[PDB]
């Protein structure tokens, strides 16, 4: 309840899913929590439900309301220690030839992006507390998946800035580290599956893809997430697969 | 000089640099290549210089460049076997603070977009040759660069695409692999050098990044593009180190 | 102070370094410790000193002594939940032509063999418990290192068996994870220093291989331990870097 | 026919298998090839049929065969270009407490030791010729194995092997790699199916492990070997991956 008592996180796309998970551990490792996200529908419940949580709109493809995310934090709370990269889309399966350049650049703004500018703008106050950033990626941006080439390509290029911007950051004892989660059930995981033709398969299928037989949970992720932030003072540009093992042998 | 024969090779940036090398590496392999680049002065003094070498504008920035230089290497040879993606540019050092999103979202156009737009449209043709498609990335998307966040960023997704992509196009039996070259003497490390306050100690710490204690040259990445698509019948998805020895031990 | 309330761990080679700071560390999450090692000095001391943990000597290489570790510790506190493989050694700094058979295989015995001994005749009671296993890997296993090909091939052999380890056993819920580190000041890092011509110079060179610019610290260490053993619960066969950066970039 | 003509290259397990594709693919290449082996039988073979290779029994876990092979392959040819460690053994499968302490001891001798012992031996002479190492591992060392605990040791073992080694002879000019092969049909792939209690299915299975859709061939990975020989003057301490994409996706 203490171990990161005080400190100031923000969690983009915080109202469901992962982030949601981040949000909570945070919140109960005595952390204020600033939940980020575009939709008020799962943001403004979250904030009446967690002492210490609050909710800021934002879309983080808008470079003005990411500005205002970053002052109003700073007017409320004074400090800004942990910044979490949390927001992100993976649109349906698509071959190649049936992406789009232009699918392909919005999905950059977001994915991409959205990471970059609120990193950017927030880094003068975190320089300042000696804090730090903690990207989410994707196991699929290291090893590839099929019908996703777009979604690929930004989570490879988000750990790759990941490793860069640790490097940039080593002097002022700031540290940039992602995690890169498997397969983590979702409400974006249940939306993809229902338009797939057979989601009950594609659901079996998906838990079957990792030796430990499950799909993870948003909690595991935001344990990890605690981690990295008060506990891993020596970890700066890693990627801290949470995957239940698929990476893993032959399949 | 057989090794290639009668097989088509479309290099963009070949030019200068590596793309020359590659450029000139197939030649001798018996194949015919296109040379795409936006600046004629290379281009043009390649052509005339290399039997079963041709010049064709293209800025791969632009769609309809794109689309015609497919159409002109059909119309004209009647195949294609094999689209090196070498395009791409390396900004002057850049603190994060320093870089902005406009200048990121041209050099995604480049080095990101400009691949995945020609290979695309190149795939109809490559999935009839059973032909392969060969990315040059960088070093610095796997280990990272200081100075360099948006560099980095786009070489990680290139890295990334290019498992994507051999995913979708395995039916097919079309190859996609990607080569990351570490420091390669080309006009561009001469031209950042120069942008140095000591460009001699910079290029002296160059040569001294890697274990061989020397840089690459062009020659060097075209033989192992010519691996790729000649000899290498199981490899799909790799990403051949092209570095010597350059992410190996502690610096 | 309860994240691993009424669990027992086993960390050989736990008399000091970092051994010892993962002992202090699960001491401090509630957790009962076996010290394991060779030397009683070290791990009298911290017997002493530390409410729950107790000392058993141990020579890892020697099949009959963990054998005896495994039966005492069941006999003592009535379960196992955490075999952390620590022990092990770094010779000094030898070229290839001075190496011997004879030197790689006493090293083997250590820093393999001993990992695998005691993780085998423990897994019985892992599987009862749902326990998990650490090994102590290094950067350098996947890296390189000059001057240390038989360690290098100890290091990559614990990491590459990690991961056999935990397919086979993610049937039954049992976790097997490494940690690798990079430069940790302990004991063995100041002999080693302390036989180079210049050692004042061989340990700034040691903190500025990192771009945090400092060694790490063994409580460090100790902090990613108890993380995989207690709240990494959807990681398995990970390897979890602990380096400071020193793999990111050129040097 | 040119491309290695005039160099000596060692290949050890070279009678049957991926070590005789790659003495295949060497004497194609103009190269003369001593076939280390330790059954006479495909060797002697290989000796009669191809015009430039030689057959020397040896056994490589026993240090005076290794000895009187390096000494022979001088006396015989004068100079010593490249060698290849290829022999090596998978065991059946076996869950982790089916091995024995034992056992891993044999196969360390064969799959680490003997790699080792000839390398050290041959250095001497690839020194003089500015010669080089290649390693043969396998893609169960990078991400593992089930049932296979101290065969993915080994390979583990290697590839790190292969590192270190490139970093101690880079002085020299002496580049070290390695080749990963995934799954090769070899009558060691067919002696491993036939104790299946299915050998037709675990064939299927082995060749629906690659998004290829088919296993390698020895020559597949003998032409990556006479690239890394002949080619690839920019390469050292890599890992070649010939897997025909197994390690891409989920599954
Ligand atoms: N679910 C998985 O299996 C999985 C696996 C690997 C990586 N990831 C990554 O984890 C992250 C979260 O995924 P999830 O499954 O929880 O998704 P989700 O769709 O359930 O939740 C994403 C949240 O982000 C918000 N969001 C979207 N666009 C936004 C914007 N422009 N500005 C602000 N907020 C925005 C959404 O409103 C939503 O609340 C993403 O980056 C995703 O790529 C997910
Ligand atoms: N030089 C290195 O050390 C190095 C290292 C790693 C990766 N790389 C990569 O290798 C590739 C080539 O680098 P280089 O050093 O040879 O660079 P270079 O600048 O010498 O040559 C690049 C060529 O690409 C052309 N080009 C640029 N933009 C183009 C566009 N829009 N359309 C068509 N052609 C265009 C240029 O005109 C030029 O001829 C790049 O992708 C770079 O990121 C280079
Ligand atoms: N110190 C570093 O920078 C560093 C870096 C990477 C990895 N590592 C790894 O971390 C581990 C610990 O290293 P350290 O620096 O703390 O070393 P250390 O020498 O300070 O401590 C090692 C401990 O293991 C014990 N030990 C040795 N052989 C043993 C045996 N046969 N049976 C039982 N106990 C035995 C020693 O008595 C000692 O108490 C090793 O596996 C090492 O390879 C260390
Ligand atoms: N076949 C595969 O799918 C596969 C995959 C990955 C890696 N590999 C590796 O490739 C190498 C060759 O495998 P393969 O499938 O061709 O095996 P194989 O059993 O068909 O051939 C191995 C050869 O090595 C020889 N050999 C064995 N022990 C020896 C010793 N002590 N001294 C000298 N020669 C010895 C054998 O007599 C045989 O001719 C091995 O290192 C193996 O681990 C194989
Ligand atoms: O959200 C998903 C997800 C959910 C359901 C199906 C799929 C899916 C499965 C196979 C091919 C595809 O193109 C897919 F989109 N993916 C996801 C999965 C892994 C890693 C991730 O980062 C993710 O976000
Ligand atoms: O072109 C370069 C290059 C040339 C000269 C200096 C630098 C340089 C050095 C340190 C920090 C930086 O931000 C740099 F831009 N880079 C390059 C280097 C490695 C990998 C590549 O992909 C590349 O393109
Ligand atoms: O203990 C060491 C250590 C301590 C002091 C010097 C060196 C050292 C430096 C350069 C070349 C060498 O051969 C060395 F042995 N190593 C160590 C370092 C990194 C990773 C590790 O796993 C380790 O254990
Ligand atoms: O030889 C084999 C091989 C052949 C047939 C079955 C298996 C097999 C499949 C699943 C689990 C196991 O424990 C196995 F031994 N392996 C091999 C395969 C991949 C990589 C290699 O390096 C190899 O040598
Ligand atoms: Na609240
Ligand atoms: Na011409
Ligand atoms: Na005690
Ligand atoms: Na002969």
């Amino acid at each position: 309840g203490t171990r990161y008592a005080g400190k100031v996180v923000v969690v983009t796309g915080g109202g469901r899913g992962i982030g949601a998970g981040i949000v909570r551990a945070f919140v109960n490792s005595g952390a204020r929590v600033v939940i980020c996200d575009k939709d008020e529908s799962g943001g403004r419940a979250l904030e009446q439900e967690l002492p210490g949580a609050v909710f800021i709109l934002c879309d983080v493809t808008q470079e003005d309301d990411v500005k205002t995310l970053v002052s109003e934090t700073i007017r409320r709370f004074g400090r800004l220690d942990c910044v979490v990269n949390n927001a992100g889309h993976h649109p349906p399966p698509q071959r190649p030839e049936e992406t789009s350049a232009q699918g392909f650049r919005q999905l950059l703004e977001l994915n991409l992006l959205g990471t970059y500018t609120l990193t950017k703008l927030a880094l003068p106050y975190l320089r300042k507390s000696q804090g730090n950033v903690i990207n989410i990626s994707s196991l699929v941006g290291a090893i590839g998946q099929a019908q996703a080439v777009p979604y690929v390509a930004t989570k490879g290029a988000v750990t790759a800035m990941t490793k860069a911007l640790a490097l940039d950051e080593s002097p002022y004892g700031v540290r940039v580290n992602c995690i890169s989660p498997g397969n983590i059930w979702t409400p974006l995981w249940e939306e993809l599956a229902a338009l797939m033709p057979d989601p009950r398969a594609t659901i079996r299928e998906g838990m079957l893809a990792q030796p430990l037989g499950r799909m993870g949970q948003p909690a595991e992720v935001g344990a990890a997430a605690v981690f990295l932030a008060s506990e891993a003072n020596f970890c700066t540009g890693i990627e801290l697969l949470v995957t239940g093992g698929a990476e893993l042998g032959y399949g």
